[PDB]
């Protein structure tokens, strides 16, 4: 579980999106595992507009924040699940770190703000869905 609350938007993993999210849909992309819904309240999460490759992510399976080196956003192949068949997920960034299935939605942050959210993982690796290219979240 976990979401980004910026302005009148709620950013979540598409596979973990609720009924309310689909009823207040703004934009969704299965290949990125992202879904954006609208909110009445005004969020204050600052989104990073950078090319940082180091940050800190929240791991709910350990109740700890971990510092990570992470890769540039790219097309990384992801194995089949009850949410998506086997495919290439775009705008994905990998880091060496701990993750479990309940960890999806944890925020990744740098000195510039919110980079993205936990989306994939396994084998000692953790994947983050980047949100820095989504410029419309601010405007
Ligand atoms: C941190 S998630 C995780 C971590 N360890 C083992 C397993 C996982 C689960 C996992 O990777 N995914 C299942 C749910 C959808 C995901 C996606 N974005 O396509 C992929
Ligand atoms: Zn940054």
């Amino acid at each position: 579980s976990g979401a980004i609350y910026v302005g009148n938007y709620r950013v979540v993993n598409r596979h973990l999106a609720t009924h309310n999210d689909w009823a207040n849909l703004v934009w969704e992309d299965s290949s990125r595992d992202l879904l954006v819904s609208s909110t009445t309240a005004q969020g204050c999460d600052t989104i990073a507009r950078c090319d940082c490759q180091t940050g800190v992510y929240y791991c709910s399976s350990r109740r700890k924040h971990y510092p990570v080196s992470f890769s540039k956003p790219s097309l990384i192949f992801v194995e089949a699940s009850e949410y998506y068949p086997a495919r290439y997920q775009s705008h994905l960034m990998l880091a060496v770190g701990h993750s479990e299935p309940g960890d999806c939605g944890g925020i990744l942050r740098c000195q510039h703000g919110v980079v993205g959210i936990v989306s994939t993982g396994g084998n000692g690796l953790v994947g983050f869905a980047d949100v820095r290219d989504l410029l419309w979240l601010d405007e």
